[PDB]
C-alpha cells in the first residue's frame, strides 16, 4: 500500500510564570511561562509524532513511550521523534510530507519556523521542502485565546519504501 | 483520480449521572454519565464516518441520515458506518486507511482501543492495520478538559478500485 | 513526488449586532453578526488556504499576505484563494481533493454548502467532485457552542502536474 495518512493534536498547560520557558519545535522560545508536562512539553513535536504514529498504524507517543515511565522524565521530544521515526522506517515507510498548525494566542511563532523547520528536516532526515509549519491564533477566544495553553494539529503523509 | 482524502470532526455533551454508559468506536465504555444524542452518540464512529463521506465528496453523516428523521433516534453508529460505506463502495473507492483521535479528559481510552480497532476493520472490511485509533487529554483546558463532552477527529485516505 | 498532503485551522470572532453579515466560502449567509477580521473574515476559504500552501510547503496566508499590510483590509478572501493557488500551480501542483469542516453553533450552513462549492471548484479551477464541505455543531460546548466564533478546518491533497 503506497501511501499512507496520519494525524495527530496536542494540548499542554502553561505554568506560572517561572516556567523554563518555552520549547516549540525544537526551539527554545522566550515567554514568561512554559508548558507543563511529563517530557520537555513540545506540543508541536508531540503533534507531529503521533501523526507519524497513527498513519503507521503504531498508535501514539503513549504506546511507545508510557507516561508512567519515569525515564521520560523532561525527556526530549526530538529524541522521541526520531525513535518514533526509526520504528517507522523499520515497517517500510518514511516521510512524504508533514504539515503542523501550532494554535497559540502568544508568543508570536513566525520567527521561528525557518528553525523548527530545520530541526524537523533534520529529525526526518529530508528535505526542508517537505515540512511545513504555521502558526494561527485563536483571537482570544477558549482556552487558547484566554491564555491557558497551547495546542497543536499535525497531518501527514508516508511513502511506501 | 488515484486518492481521495477526508476529514471529520465531531463533538457531543455529556449527560448526567444517569447516562447508560459510553459507546465509543462501537465499544461500550463503563462511565458515570453517557454523551447527549440523536443516535447512539458514537463520536469516534461520527468523526469516522464524516472522514470518509468527506472524502468521497459525499458531504456528511447529516447528508445521507436526516437528524429530523425519526428511523435514525437511537441509531447503531457502526450501522450508518456501514451504509456510508457501501455507498463509499459504489461510487468506485475502497479504504486505504484511517486515523482517528479522540480528545477526552475520561474515562481512559487505551483499554478499548484495540476493541475498537476490530469493529472498524470489520466495518470498512479491511485489515486493523488499516485503522490506528489514538486518545488524548487536553490537560483539563476547555470544554473536553472541564468534562462536558468528548470530541473526536478523524483523517481518512480512499484509494480509487 | 506524487501526492501532497496540507491541513488549515481558522478561527474568528463574532462581532455585535451591527456586522455586516457572514462570509462563509464566498457565500454571504444572513445573520445578525458578521466575523471580525483583517479581510471579509471568511473563515472556511482561510482554513482552506492554508491546507493549499501548507500541502505546499509555502508556508499559510500571512506568509503570503502580510496581515500589518493595509492593502488587504477587507479583502477578498476567493482573490488570496486565487493568488495562492496560482502560486501552487507555478511551483507545479494542482487540486486532487479537498475536504472542510466548518464548526459553528449558528446560522445553519446547508444551504449554502453548495454554492460554496460551486465557489471553490471555480477558484481552483476543477470540478465540484473534488470539493467537499460540511459543517458541524459543538453542542453549544465551548467558544463556538457559546456563540462567540466560528472555527473551521479543512483537509487537501495535492498531486503533481
Ligand atoms: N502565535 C502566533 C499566532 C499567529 N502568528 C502569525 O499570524 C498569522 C495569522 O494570525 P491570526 O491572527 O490568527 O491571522 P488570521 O486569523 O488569518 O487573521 P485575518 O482574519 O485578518 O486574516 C500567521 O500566518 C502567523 O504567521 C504567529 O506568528 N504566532
Ligand atoms: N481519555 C484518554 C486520554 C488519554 N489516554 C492515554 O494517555 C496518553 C496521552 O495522554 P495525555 O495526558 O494527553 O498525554 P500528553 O499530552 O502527550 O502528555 P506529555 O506532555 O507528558 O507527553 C495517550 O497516548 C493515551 O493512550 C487515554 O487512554 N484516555
Ligand atoms: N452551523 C451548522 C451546523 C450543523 N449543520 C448541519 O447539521 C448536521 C450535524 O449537526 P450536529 O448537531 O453537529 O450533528 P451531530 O453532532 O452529528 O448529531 P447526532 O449525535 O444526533 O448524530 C450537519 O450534517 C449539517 O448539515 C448546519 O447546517 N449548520
Ligand atoms: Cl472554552
Ligand atoms: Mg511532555
Ligand atoms: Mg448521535
Ligand atoms: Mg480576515
Ligand atoms: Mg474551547
Amino acid at each position: 500500500n503506497a501511501m499512507r495518512i496520519g494525524h495527530g493534536f496536542d494540548v499542554h498547560k502553561f505554568g506560572e510564570n517561572g516556567s523554563g520557558p518555552l520549547i516549540i519545535g525544537g526551539v527554545r522560545i522566550p515567554y514568561e511561562k512554559g508548558l507543563l508536562a511529563h517530557s520537555d512539553g513540545d506540543v508541536a513535536l508531540h503533534a507531529a509524532t503521533d501523526a507519524l504514529l497513527g498513519a503507521a498504524a503504531l498508535g501514539d507517543i503513549g504506546k511507545l513511550f508510557p507516561d508512567t515511565d519515569p525515564a521520560f522524565k523532561g525527556a526530549d521530544s526530538r529524541g522521541l521523534l526520531r525513535e518514533a521515526y526509526r520504528r517507522i522506517l523499520a515497517k517500510g515507510y518514511k516521510l512524504g510530507n508533514l504539515d503542523i498548525t501550532i494554535i497559540a494566542q502568544a508568543p508570536k511563532m513566525a520567527p521561528h519556523i525557518p528553525q523548527m523547520r530545520v530541526n524537523l528536516a533534520e529529525d526526518l532526515q529530508c528535505h526542508m521542502d517537505d515540512i511545513n509549519v504555521k502558526a494561527t491564533t485563536t483571537e482570544q477566544l477558549g482556552f487558547t485565546g484566554r491564555g491557558e495553553g497551547i495546542a497543536c494539529e499535525a497531518v501527514v503523509l508516508l511513502v511506501n519504501v
